[PDB]
């Protein structure tokens, strides 16, 4: 069927939504296009980097950007991964579905919390999978 696309915004695109475009391309690219977008955009975490890099996912040649308008409007699902995220999010026309996954900012904290955002992340994008 025709593929789909899923925009994943939080609150900035440095974490989160880049492990979120990391694991989404990889769980979910045979049937979605894939994005990622910040309400603010402080470059992409390093420690994030290396986080998917450790489970063999190569999302260095991301970047880190505010929403597109043309991607957004083009989009099937939106999905925010912090409550900034889901509360500045643009009102979504009429043919945008909008779903809110949080998830802790791993920002500032230690090695460990990275991993384990980045392993959430990747059960909740298994699970929509399912769907
Ligand atoms: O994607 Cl975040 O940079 O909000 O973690
Ligand atoms: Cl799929
Ligand atoms: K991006």
């Amino acid at each position: 069927m025709d593929k789909k696309t899923i925009y994943f915004i939080s609150t900035g695109n440095s974490a989160r939504s880049q492990m979120a475009e990391g694991w989404g391309k990889e769980i979910l690219g045979e049937g979605w296009n894939v994005y990622s977008a910040g309400i603010e955009t402080h470059g992409v975490n390093p420690k994030a980097i290396e986080a998917m890099k450790e489970v063999d996912i190569d999302i260095s040649n991301h970047t880190s950007d505010l929403i597109d308008n043309d991607i957004l409007k083009q989009s099937d699902l939106v999905v925010t991964l912090s409550s900034d995220a889901d509360n500045n999010c643009p009102i979504l026309p009429p043919n945008v579905k909008k779903e809110h996954w949080g998830f802790d900012d791993p920002a500032g904290k230690e090695w460990s919390e990275f991993q384990r955002v980045r392993d959430e992340i990747k059960l909740a994008i298994e699970k929509f999978k399912l769907r």
